[PDB]
């Protein structure tokens, strides 16, 4: 039903999903001259990422993004609660246009963004249940830019897009090292309270956005931008610009797990 553009586009999400119009939404523009360094933010400690089970992982084109199912055996050890992995998916723009990421750092967007979604298994039994609760979810946001070389880790996913071009189609992806989808310096990240970036826009996400960006080749980007369709059949329409517009910070604080010389903030 909902879409990014059109009568049911994001500008009209609040009309159907009340929370999309609330004031602690995501994504946001993280301006470093306004973040607060928190020396107590722990290392994320992703567990099981190197080997996501031994069974094939499901890759699904749900019409809004391409989604990879993840086993609950994977989890993050550096958060207030034990957050177990549920899935990961992507957001991108379109060939010939700028942007594509959801979050921005110092008002700069990149070409795409990877989201690895987890939920509090200590308190809840399912992603869906946790999705409606305060800090019920923990999502990792990795901004993606273009580099000179092909990124093998991302290729493990991108090499399968041609198998799920139509909405609702699915395929299998052999387990691979998910840690390689993450950028360098995992110890440098931003943390803030936000929401799902798609309807129902529940304000249940404890967000972690990495400071460093991951890089894929220009060829990999063009493939991510124009392989999948948002339609189930002909006529076909390419799935593009599936990223939400920036939402007001609305006086929330954004914390940084690091600080360096020349940082726009102090200790
Ligand atoms: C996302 O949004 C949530 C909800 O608003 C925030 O969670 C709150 O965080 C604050 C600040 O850390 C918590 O308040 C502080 O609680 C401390 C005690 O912590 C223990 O007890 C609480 C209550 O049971 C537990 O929630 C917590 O897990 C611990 O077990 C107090 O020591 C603090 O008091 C001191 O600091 C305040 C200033 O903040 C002074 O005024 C006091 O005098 C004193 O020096 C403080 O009260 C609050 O409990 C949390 N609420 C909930 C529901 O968890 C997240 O921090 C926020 N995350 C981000 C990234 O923004
Ligand atoms: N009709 C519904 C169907 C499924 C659900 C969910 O359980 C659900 C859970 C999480 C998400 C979700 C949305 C966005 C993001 S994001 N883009 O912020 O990383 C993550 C999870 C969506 C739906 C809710 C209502
Ligand atoms: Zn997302």
């Amino acid at each position: 039903h909902w879409t990014y553009e059109g009568p049911h586009g994001q500008d009209h999400w609040p009309a159907s999903y009340p929370e999309c119009g609330n004031n602690a939404q995501s994504p946001i523009d993280i301006q470093t001259d306004s973040v607060t360094f928190d020396p107590d933010l722990p290392a994320l400690q992703p567990h099981g990422y190197d080997q996501p089970g031994t069974e094939p992982l499901d890759l699904h084109n749900n019409g809004h993004t391409v989604q990879l199912s993840l086993p609950s055996t994977l989890y993050l050890g550096g958060l207030p609660r034990k957050y177990v992995a549920a899935q990961l998916h992507l957001h991108w723009g379109q060939k010939g246009s700028p942007g594509g990421s959801e979050h921005q750092i110092n008002s700069e967007a990149t070409f795409a963004e990877l989201h690895i979604v987890h939920y509090d298994s200590d308190s809840y039994d399912s992603l869906s249940e946790a999705a409606e609760r305060p800090q019920g979810l923990a999502v990792l946001g990795i901004l993606i830019e273009v580099g000179e070389t092909k990124n093998i880790a991302y290729e493990h996913i991108l090499s399968h897009l041609h198998e799920v071009r139509h909405k609702d189609q699915k395929t299998s992806v052999p387990p691979f090292n998910l840690r390689e989808l993450l950028p360098k310096q995992l110890g440098q990240y931003f943390r803030y309270n936000g929401s799902l970036t798609t309807p129902p826009c529940y304000q249940s996400v404890l967000w972690t956005v990495f400071y460093r960006r991951s890089q894929i080749s220009m060829e990999q980007l063009e493939k991510l931008q124009g392989t999948l369709f948002s339609t189930e059949e002909e006529p076909s329409k390419l799935l593009v610009q599936n990223y939400r517009a920036l939402q007001p910070l609305n006086q929330r604080m954004v914390f940084a797990s690091f600080i360096q010389a020349g940082s726009s903030y102090t200790t």
